[PDB]
């Protein structure tokens, strides 16, 4: 298991426009699009991504690689955070790779939000961080999906994801 893996666990892969669980134009493996209400703003937002005239509609490949793209942004944006960095310097693989999961879920900011569970991790408080991540409402809102990642931060390991 990796973080690729992980993240097309819990995002699927879509190849025509949909919505997320807030309701957000998105497209394959939750490449969000756009906020906007439009969908017309959306495929355009697609379009350009794509670099083609697509129609709403991406191949595997196409999808594929907004993902790669996508994951490399959020390890980007990590690094690039003085919130997030030292965080994730000093998590193990694993670990690490929930950080990622959350990052792309949310945004850099999203998470760098979560100051208390940040540095429970970084003190490496297991069980009191994964306490307090579930009182937010990233859990309440996506329960299944935050049960896992709070998982992998409490073990260190990858059984959340083993079975799917």
């Amino acid at each position: 298991m990796n973080i690729f893996e992980m993240l097309r666990i819990d995002e699927g892969l879509r190849l025509k426009i949909y919505k997320d669980t807030e309701g957000y134009y998105t497209i394959g493996i939750g490449h969000l699009l756009t906020k906007s209400p439009s969908l017309n703003a959306a495929k355009s937002e697609l379009d350009k991504a794509i670099g083609r005239n697509t129609n709403g509609v991406i191949t595997k490949d196409e999808a594929e690689k907004l993902f790669n793209q996508d994951v490399d942004a959020a390890v980007r944006g990590i690094l690039r955070n003085a919130k997030l960095k030292p965080v994730y310097d000093s998590l193990d693989a694993v670990r690490r790779a929930a950080l990622i999961n959350m990052v792309f879920q949310m945004g850099e900011t999203g998470v760098a939000g979560f100051t208390n569970s940040l540095r429970m991790l970084q003190q490496k408080r297991w069980d009191e961080a994964a306490v307090n991540l579930a009182k937010s409402r990233w859990y309440n809102q996506t329960p299944n999906r935050a049960k896992r990642v709070i998982t992998t931060f409490r073990t260190g390991t990858w059984d959340a994801y083993k079975n799917l």
